[PDB]
C-alpha cells in the first residue's frame, strides 16, 4: 500500500494534515491539508 | 510533484525519516525509514 502525498509549494513542501513542530504553514494544499515547509532545523 | 509513501505495519503506519512526537516507531521500512505508528493520541 502507497500513498501518493502532494509535494507543494512549488516543490518546496509537503501537504499534511498538520505540520511537524520545526515546519512552517505556507498554505493549503486543494484536498485541504497544511502546505509544510520544512525550517533548516526540522533538517 | 507528488512522492509515493510505503504504508507500512501491514496498512498501519507510515514511512518516515522519524516518527512524530505521537507516534510509535514499530520497525523499519525497506528503503531505510521509520514505520511509525500513530497513538489514538495523534489523532
Amino acid at each position: 500500500e502507497f500513498e501518493l502525498d502532494r509535494i507543494c509549494g512549488y516543490g518546496t513542501a509537503r501537504c499534511r494534515k498538520k505540520c511537524r513542530s520545526q515546519e512552517y504553514r505556507i498554505g493549503r494544499c486543494p484536498n485541504t491539508y497544511a502546505c509544510c515547509l520544512r525550517k533548516w532545523d526540522e533538517s
